[PDB]
């Protein structure tokens, strides 16, 4: 199915064999300073070493969302230096800046992860290229009047894939990401889960992001941490309809559910 | 898409609402009886007070399998008369015998539970006939030489079919059962997971009973009690495949995943 493995630098990612689990890494900054003091960074390296024991495959790691430029650097920079060299797996680093990003692979990231899918600071796609990293590009944008959801979806990651292509990217450093939970209401998010499939007819492998999110809430009525189920269900269906990759928060569980799926699906 | 609902007794099971919840009932029997003594049946009460308050639509209440003619009533009766009583719910009862069947709608039981479809004792069919309760027929095999898996399937449950309706049962007193865990394979179990949609093609509501059975063990290597994951899975691909119902053990969880995957699905 896919004739090609993702390049990461050291690490080699093989897109047939199984669903890939992404960890989300959990930054806590430290009140007391803004850089990479022990408690923040000794956390993030704790958190990375027990995901990779559930099954990770790659460790997350973003700084702001949920700022400022230089700030993003001095608390993200550190933890990149220490999970890199605490924990054998790819990192990717999630941001939509591209100075963020340089930093971040100098500083050991692997892959770059962009919510706004290159739309955000297009001269991130042009980092990407210039160190030959994969780059997630997610669906995104700062309105929702959609004349129809899955189509304005596809053709919106088009754009973000013709600038990925226009600053040097291979195709085979595109990786994209529909996504749930930004700038759809509960409604369309269910609609997207529900015609995820459709993704595919653009080439590219798709990573899913949907741990714990908002419109789970919204079905089952439920707080953040009782999420579990629904997350897992949002996982299942996603590699039913043709996931190479899953991002979320409880990486045994979800490990456990996505090699029960690829058994049953026959990858 | 079902133009007709589920009619048992004083119960209206709608097919067209939710993914349907049923519930093991798991029957501990008093060592130092034979009947219907105060621990077995206040712990089956219990216990299907639970299941009830955390989401559950059917009791399943099975006294064998895993005996005597005899015994099986003796064990089950007490039961269904209890939680009959108690849990406002309808309850079904899980047996192949069609004298035991019999019994266990006089003491109030709803459903029939098959697992040998009919071929067991056939006179069951003409029970579930009599009463005019909706009967499930399993797919089962005395032997696992399959010329082709689903192929076979599908006759077989037509074969059970036939019996069915040849006593009398009106279609929509009937609902099939892959039998997944039985008469396969760990292999055969996981094509059968695979396949599940062809089994609408016989027109009928299809049950799935995959609850922490040994393909899950087999697949991911874990006990009985770590199984929640994989279970999980097997739901999730099985209501996407179209299955009116299922049949766990652990009901809290398994409600969540399932009424996260009818939003998405949008039944
Ligand atoms: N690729 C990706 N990155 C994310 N960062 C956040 S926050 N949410 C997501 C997400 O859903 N997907
Ligand atoms: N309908 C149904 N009944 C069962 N009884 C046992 S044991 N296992 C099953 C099952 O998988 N399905």
């Amino acid at each position: 199915k896919w004739d090609y493995d993702l390049r990461c630098g050291e690490y080699t990612l093989n897109l047939n064999e199984k669903t890939l689990i992404m960890g989300i890494l959990n930054v806590t900054p430290d009140s007391f300073s803004d850089g990479g003091s022990y408690n923040e960074v000794d956390a993030a390296v704790r958190h990375a070493k027990e995901m990779r024991d559930e099954g990770a495959h790659i460790i997350d790691i973003g700084g702001e969302s949920t700022v400022s430029v230089e700030e993003e650097i001095k608390r993200v920079v550190p933890m990149i230096q220490a999970v890199s060299k605490e924990v054998k797996l790819p990192i990717s680093i999630d941001t939509y800046k591209a100075e963020v990003a340089k930093q971040a692979i100098e500083a050991g990231a692997h892959i770059i992860n962009d919510i706004w899918g290159a739309k955000a600071e297009p001269k991130i796609a042009e980092v990407a290229a210039h160190y030959d990293v994969p780059i997630i590009l997610m669906h995104n944008r700062d309105n929702m009047n959609y004349r129809n959801l899955m189509a304005d979806m596809i053709a919106d990651l088009y754009d973000s894939i013709k600038i990925a292509k226009d600053a040097g990217v291979r195709d085979e450093n595109i990786i994209l990401d529909p996504g749930i939970g930004f700038a759809k209401t509960p409604e369309q998010n269910l609609e997207a889960m529900r015609n995820l499939e459709q993704l595919n007819v653009l080439g590219y492998p798709v990573l899913l992001g949907t741990s714990r999110k908002s419109f789970i809430g919204h079905v089952l009525d439920l707080p953040v941490e009782e999420r579990l189920e629904g997350t897992g269900a949002t996982v299942c269906l996603g590699i039913e309809k043709g996931c190479e990759f899953v991002r979320v928060h409880d990486v045994k569980e979800m490990s456990r559910m996505a090699k029960m799926m690829d058994a049953m699906i026959g990858k």
